[PDB]
């Protein structure tokens, strides 16, 4: 058909109410009377009453103002009966379009954004973003497109041109320099969004900029030149510690101190960190020792455990150090094999004359010589010079000498001012005298009686060569109750034998040796006779 | 509904023909075929056939070209029914509006405007107005406004520029200066309107202005100085008559001359105006006299009846008179009561020597002295020198002679050269001489018988004092006869009385008297008596 065009209306219009805008008219009143009615949202459905049109001229109205916002269109259906009650035109469609106006201011997203950025980056940095609305229409109109700004930064300092808003997207950028967490750490500023690209109406919001930190700083000691005292040898020891304050953000490792020394003289120096005020700890590496040094200027830098985010001046501290004194034990200078002195020594004669050495050069203390280890007491000790003479009787021949020796330990003490001990051996090579002299064997027999067999006895000294080269065997009262004498070929033992045919058991010989001469004496080697022929046998 | 808006078309459209407009569904279609069709006027109705749709498809065409100017708009219904037979929809009005184009030259109100304005007046001066029309729309578009102008004034004399016309209104109005009817009296300009304000199509028309007249003229005489004779007396009469020549419009007072004469010498001239050449006309005012005046030098002036639209020049016209000449009647200078001349003048002596005189000093023209009135002849005349002499008997005692007068008229002619009479009365006193001598009253008596009582009787002279006084009676011869004189006291009367007794009957008595003396002689005073007593009686 020949339809009916759309009906275009203002938003919130105002005059006098009513207003007519169209009037409808069906043809086949040729006949009766056509009474007009009109139906839907708006009409008879909720709205109710909008528009309402007049049964006998065919005129629409509409019968107040209106909202898009709220509805933004309507359709309606029209309608024409005859009085005796038929319809006469099929319903006719009807519409109305709702045109805008500018009648909403906009809106923030939310009621406040937050951000934040760190203080040494580049200008044109992208920081924050901000958002918000209109209601209006925004697809033909400006009345709903906005334009974003900004107007105030707190904190007007260093400047106040810190950043910049892109009007159409509404998001923010570093534009200039001078960010610092630790003088200006947080900024508010005030934004505001308008109608028709900045046009229109405005809204405020607040957007507030933390700063992260940066490592601006470098760490600074409390004091540039310290001292402190130490002794020389329990130790592994703490000096002195150290204080400091770098000023960025604490728990952080821009805030961490590390340190180190320039140069470790023996390299007997350890320093350590602490998370207190990150003091320096400084301790002794290998103990001390002395009487070598006194003084000690070292010097300690201190860094962070991070990077620098720019040059910045390291600085040390200038350190000194003084060794107080302990004093040691003395002691005697060798441990010795000194004397090789022989067994005629006269009971309190000069031995070892010995002397011992003591460290602390602050040497204005004495000591007193004692000895110590033991065996058997001969030997003696002038305390106030150590000087060891030697008392007694002596005799390399016999006990406690083991390999041709005798051990002897003694101490010394560091008087005069404090303590001390020191142990010192002491080996003397005794000498050989020839004491002793020649001795038989076995000492009682078992001879036989028909016709005894030589009885084998031999000989020993108790001295060291030459002093037991070869014999001189020898026979005093009885020469003869009949004895004879003999040694054996290859030195050592004498042959036994009488030259009578004597006696039934129980008597002896008198013996007679000598080996340089010394003559011995021996004696009697009893002998126990039981009757017989020729073999020693076991007797009775 | 959803309606369906109305189809602009434009006007005098051309391309191949069809042109679909638009296409319509009915959606009850589901069930069978439908039949689209369509109604109104430009449809089924008259102009049938400017639009048609395809039944089967839904499709609105034009058919052909159009005019707004024929019809600017129409309306239609749109119909949809089944295969079976039953409409569908309640049908569907459809509406088209066809948009103007420039397709209309404009066109003048009238063929020919006329116009008229006066030569005198001022520039910026409104005088036409001019009118035309365009049918295209003039109420969106410029297809119907008009511009006005002009092109071409005729008699491109003095200047072509005495005129402007309102573009928008078509007005015009005098814009130079230099307009004369005397010259230039009718221009014919060339006008023309235009499309969108000048731009468009444009026309012609013709406009003719006529103008008005303004006395820009004065009067001009043809001769500047006139003469003519003229006479001394019958008089009020045509001396001459003048021409001029105004050049402003004819039977008007820009045209009508007016005179007047500078001086009016004795004020004796009067000169009036003709609607003829409106000549001046002199005249004479009150005849004229003479010998005294020849000479007459006067001007006339001319205006015209209205004021002059200009400063102008005023010209007079100078002019000569001469008077001819009439020759007059003389005339006695006075009329006389002239001569005292007593009753004894000598027949034939000089009375009055008298002169009469004539006015024109021309004078070689004599007369002749004639007599003329009358009681009886006397008197007489020289006529060629008039002396009036005085011949006859004259008598101051008696007829004619009324108070002491006797009264004449005489006459006197101007001849020489043409005609003349003069009337002069004459009187004259007379005078007195005693002719006359007294006189009785009564001549005839009655007296009586026994005793006759005095006969009363008296005198009388015809003279005049003294020449009366008193008397001297006397008796001649019967002096004795018996009579007896005798004079009353108071003078005048006489008393006659006998002194005999006698006689019956008829007798006379001489009487004689005197005055100065003059002695008359009188007579006889007859005397009847009858017989009696005393008393003067009636007789027989
Ligand atoms: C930003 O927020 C802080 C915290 O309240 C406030 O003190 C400051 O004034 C605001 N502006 C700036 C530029 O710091
Ligand atoms: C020396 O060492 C001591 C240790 O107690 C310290 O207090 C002092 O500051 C250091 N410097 C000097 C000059 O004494
Ligand atoms: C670190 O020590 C320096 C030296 O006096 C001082 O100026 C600075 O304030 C200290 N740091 C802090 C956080 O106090
Ligand atoms: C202190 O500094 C030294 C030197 O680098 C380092 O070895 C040590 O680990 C540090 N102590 C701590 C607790 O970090
Ligand atoms: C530390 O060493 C420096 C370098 O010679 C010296 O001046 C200072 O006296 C030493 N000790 C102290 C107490 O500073
Ligand atoms: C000698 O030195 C040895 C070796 O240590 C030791 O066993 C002994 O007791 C010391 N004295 C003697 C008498 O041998
Ligand atoms: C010296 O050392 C000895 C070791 O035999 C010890 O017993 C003693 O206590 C020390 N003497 C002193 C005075 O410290
Ligand atoms: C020295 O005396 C000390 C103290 O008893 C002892 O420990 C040490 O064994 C002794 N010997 C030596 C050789 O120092
Ligand atoms: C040997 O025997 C004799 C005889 O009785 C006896 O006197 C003696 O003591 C024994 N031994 C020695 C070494 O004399
Ligand atoms: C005006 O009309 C007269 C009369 O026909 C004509 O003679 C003349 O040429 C026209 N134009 C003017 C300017 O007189
Ligand atoms: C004189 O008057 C006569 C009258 O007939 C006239 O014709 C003439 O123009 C006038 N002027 C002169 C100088 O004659
Ligand atoms: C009027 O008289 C003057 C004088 O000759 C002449 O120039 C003028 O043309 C006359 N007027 C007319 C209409 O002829
Ligand atoms: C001619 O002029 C005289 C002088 O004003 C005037 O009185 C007279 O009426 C005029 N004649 C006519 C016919 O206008
Ligand atoms: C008119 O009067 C003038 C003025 O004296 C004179 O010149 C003239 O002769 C007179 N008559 C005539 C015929 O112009
Ligand atoms: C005299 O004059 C008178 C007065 O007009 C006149 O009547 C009379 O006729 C004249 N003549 C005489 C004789 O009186
Ligand atoms: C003169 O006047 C007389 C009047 O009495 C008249 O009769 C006569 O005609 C006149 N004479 C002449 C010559 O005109
Ligand atoms: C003079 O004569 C004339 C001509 O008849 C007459 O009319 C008139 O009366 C006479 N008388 C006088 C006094 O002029
Ligand atoms: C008087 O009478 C006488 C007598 O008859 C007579 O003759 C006479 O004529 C009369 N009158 C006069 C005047 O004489
Ligand atoms: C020093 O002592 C610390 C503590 O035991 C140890 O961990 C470190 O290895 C030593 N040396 C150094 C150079 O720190
Ligand atoms: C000082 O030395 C440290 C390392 O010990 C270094 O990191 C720092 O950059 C140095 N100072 C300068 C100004 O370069
Ligand atoms: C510490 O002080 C000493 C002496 O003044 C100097 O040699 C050393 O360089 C100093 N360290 C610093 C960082 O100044
Ligand atoms: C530490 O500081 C001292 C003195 O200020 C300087 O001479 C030395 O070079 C510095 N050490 C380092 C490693 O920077
Ligand atoms: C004594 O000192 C010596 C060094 O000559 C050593 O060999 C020996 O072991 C020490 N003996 C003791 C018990 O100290
Ligand atoms: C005695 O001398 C030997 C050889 O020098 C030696 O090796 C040994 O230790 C010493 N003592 C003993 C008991 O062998
Ligand atoms: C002159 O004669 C005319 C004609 O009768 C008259 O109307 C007018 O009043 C007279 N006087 C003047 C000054 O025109
Ligand atoms: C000449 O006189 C007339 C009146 O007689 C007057 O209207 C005219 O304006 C005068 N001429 C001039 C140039 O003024
Ligand atoms: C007419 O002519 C006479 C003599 O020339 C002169 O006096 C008079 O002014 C003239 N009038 C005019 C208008 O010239
Ligand atoms: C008429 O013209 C004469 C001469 O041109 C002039 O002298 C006179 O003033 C004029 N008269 C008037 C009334 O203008
Ligand atoms: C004659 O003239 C005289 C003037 O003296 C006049 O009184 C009288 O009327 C005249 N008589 C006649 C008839 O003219
Ligand atoms: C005669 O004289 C008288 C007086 O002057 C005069 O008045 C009269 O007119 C004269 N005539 C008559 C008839 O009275
Ligand atoms: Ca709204
Ligand atoms: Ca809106
Ligand atoms: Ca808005
Ligand atoms: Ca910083
Ligand atoms: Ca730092
Ligand atoms: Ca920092
Ligand atoms: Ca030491
Ligand atoms: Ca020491
Ligand atoms: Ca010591
Ligand atoms: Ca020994
Ligand atoms: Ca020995
Ligand atoms: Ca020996
Ligand atoms: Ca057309
Ligand atoms: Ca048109
Ligand atoms: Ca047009
Ligand atoms: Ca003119
Ligand atoms: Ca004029
Ligand atoms: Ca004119
Ligand atoms: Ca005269
Ligand atoms: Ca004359
Ligand atoms: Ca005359
Ligand atoms: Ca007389
Ligand atoms: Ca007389
Ligand atoms: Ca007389």
């Amino acid at each position: 058909d020949w339809v009916i065009p759309p009906i275009k209306v203002s938003e919130n219009e105002r005059g006098p109410f009513p207003k007519r805008l169209v009037q409808i008219k069906s043809n086949k009143d040729r006949f009766n009377k056509v009474y007009y009615s009109i139906t839907g949202q708006g009409a008879d459905n909720p709205p109710q009453g909008v528009f309402r049109i007049e049964w006998e001229t065919g005129w629409m109205l509409v019968t107040r103002p209106l909202d898009r916002e709220e509805y933004d269109k309507y359709v309606l259906s029209s309608h024409a009966v005859s009085e005796n009650g038929s319809p006469v035109e099929e319903p006719m469609e009807i519409t109305i379009n709702v045109i805008d106006q500018n009648d909403n201011r906009p809106k923030f997203t939310q009621d406040v954004f937050r951000g934040s950025v760190r203080e040494g980056v580049q200008p044109g940095t992208q920081v924050m973003a901000v958002s918000a609305t209109d209601e209006d229409d925004n697809i033909d109109s400006l009345n709903g497109v906005l334009s974003y700004s900004i107007l105030k930064q707190d904190p007007e300092e260093p400047i106040p041109n810190l950043f910049t808003i892109n009007r159409e997207t509404g998001v923010i950028s570093l534009i200039g320099t001078g960010l610092d967490r630790e003088k200006f750490p947080e900024y508010t500023l005030t934004v505001q969004a308008t109608d028709l690209e900045g046009a229109g109406l405005s809204v405020e919001g607040k957007a507030i900029i933390q700063i992260t930190d940066a490592n601006d700083n470098a760490p600074i000691f409390d004091p540039k030149t310290y001292t402190a005292l130490v002794p020389e040898n329990e130790i592994g020891f703490e000096v002195q510690r150290l204080s400091v304050t770098d000023l960025d953000m604490p728990g952080t490792p821009a805030w961490q101190a590390v340190y180190k020394i320039r140069v470790n003289e023996g390299g007997f120096f350890n320093i350590t960190t602490d998370p207190e005020s990150n003091q320096g700890i400084l301790t002794t590496a290998k103990g001390l020792d002395f009487e070598l040094r006194k003084q000690y200027v070292l010097q300690i830098t201190v860094e962070n455990a991070e990077p620098f985010s720019v040059p910045l001046p390291t600085s040390t501290a200038t350190v000194t150090v003084t060794v107080e004194d302990v004093n040691e034990a003395p002691f005697f200078v060798p441990a010795v094999s000194r004397v090789d002195v022989s067994e005629d020594l006269s009971r309190g004669e000069k031995i070892i004359s010995l002397v011992a050495q003591d460290p602390d050069k602050q040497q204005i203390q004495k000591l007193s010589y004692f000895i110590g280890n033991d065996p058997a007491r001969w030997l003696t000790v002038n305390k106030d010079n150590g000087i060891v003479t030697g008392n007694g009787n002596l005799d390399r021949e016999s006990e406690y000498v083991k390999n041709n020796t005798y051990t002897v330990i003694m101490l010394v003490t560091d008087d005069g001012v404090s303590v001390g001990t020191g142990t010192g051996t002491l080996i003397l090579h005794v000498l050989d005298v020839n004491d002793n002299g020649p001795v038989p064997s076995p000492r009682v027999f078992t001879m036989c009686d028909q016709n005894p067999e030589p009885q084998v006895l031999t000989i020993s000294d108790a001295d060291i060569p030459p002093n037991t080269y070869p014999y001189k065997v020898s026979l005093s009262h009885g020469s003869d109750l009949t004895w004879k004498a003999e040694l054996d070929s290859k030195g050592t033992s004498m042959l036994l034998s009488p030259t009578q045919q004597l006696k039934k058991g129980d008597y002896s010989i008198y013996v007679l040796l000598s080996d340089a001469q010394n003559n011995p004496q021996l004696t009697v080697v009893n002998a126990t006779v039981c009757s017989c022929e020729g073999k020693a046998i076991k007797c009775q």
